[PDB]
């Protein structure tokens, strides 16, 4: 099994617990990815089949190891290179929402055509129009693993996370030390490179500030996440069964900010209603209403239910058929 891949994170990561799944199973899982990626895909027990790009273009490279003939291709929807490939099974992953021939990602040839298989990387609940899609796609949730020294107090934990979106607003760090500095909330936020923390006046005591934190296992101690609505970090959001408050920036994500918001999960705050006071009014909102977070308990249980990549795995090995 070979699977090819665009190289970006949110793509490569929830393929990964499935390649060890994969691997644990007795099947070889070759990788097309570059070097950036290729420490994470072997860790795993993938096979790094390293490539070059200019990060539309050309799969020449992945034609070059032709010689060893992959047996089924698994190809993220958006790496249509893998498509293109000799009379071989092949099995789309969406890392986003799926599509189909009533719901399509746009807001302005026939390589588009849904697969006999399409495993996505959410709860069938989350997918918009969920209700037309049929037996093709396989919805299995996030796709996890299977940890670091977070103790914390009584008190309520917040997350503050904006990942790779807003990369030149470190206002947005400002104003929410502002936001939450003298509240009960213990706060963790992780700025990136956006801005350097020890270049801040006076980090409040009930604040830590990060470039980078184990989402996941923050999360699982978290009682609020204010997110930027990326695909993985709202799906581990429900996973972990956490509130949100979400800001996007991108257009998939400003989807997934009206998704969180239409089902009843948390608050979708638009960049350019940001302020200190409608930060904290959304904080209020969100984690004082109980049937809100019910609302999270049961998309938490939908996430569960999905069967994540073991059930991904499977679905993979029952195609095997033509």
């Amino acid at each position: 099994i070979s699977m090819i891949n665009i190289p970006a994170y949110g793509h490569v990561n929830p393929t990964l617990a499935l390649v060890e799944k994969l691997c644990e199973k007795g099947h070889r899982v070759t990788y097309a990815t570059t070097e950036e990626f290729a420490p994470a895909v072997q860790q795993a027990g993938g096979e790094a089949l390293i490539y070059h790009t200019s990060l539309s273009i050309l799969p020449q490279l992945e034609e070059l190891y032709k010689d060893d003939q992959p047996d089924l291709i698994i190809y993220d929807f958006v790496a249509l290179a893998g498509k293109l490939f000799l009379n071989v099974p092949v099995i789309k992953l969406c890392s986003s929402y799926a599509q189909n021939e009533s719901f399509q990602l746009g807001n302005e040839e026939q390589l588009a055509v849904p697969e006999a298989l399409n495993i996505v990387f959410m709860p069938k609940s989350f997918q918009i129009q969920h209700e037309t899609f049929d037996d093709r796609f396989c919805f299995v949730g996030p796709s996890l693993g299977e940890s670091l020294l977070i103790d914390k107090d009584d008190r309520p934990l917040m997350l503050i996370s904006l990942g790779t979106a807003f990369n030149a607003w470190p206002e947005f760090y400002k104003m929410c030390i502002k936001a939450f500095r003298d509240s009960s909330w213990q706060v963790i936020m992780s700025v990136g490179k956006t801005i350097d923390p020890e270049s801040l006046e006076d980090i409040p005591a009930n604040f830590t500030i990060r470039q980078s934190v184990p989402q996941l296992e923050v999360l699982e101690k978290a009682d609020l996440f204010i997110s930027h609505g990326g695909m993985n970090s709202t799906m581990e959001a429900m996973n972990a069964g956490v509130p949100l408050v979400v800001i996007p920036q991108m257009y998939e994500q400003e989807l997934t900010a009206n998704r969180v918001d239409e089902l009843g999960l948390g608050v979708y705050l638009p960049k350019e209603e940001v302020t200190v006071s409608s930060l904290q009014e959304a904080v209020q909102a969100v984690s004082s209403d109980q049937e809100l977070l019910s609302r999270v308990k049961n998309m938490q249980k939908d996430v569960k239910e999905a069967g994540g990549a073991e059930r991904a795995a499977a679905e993979i090995e029952a195609f095997m058929k033509k």
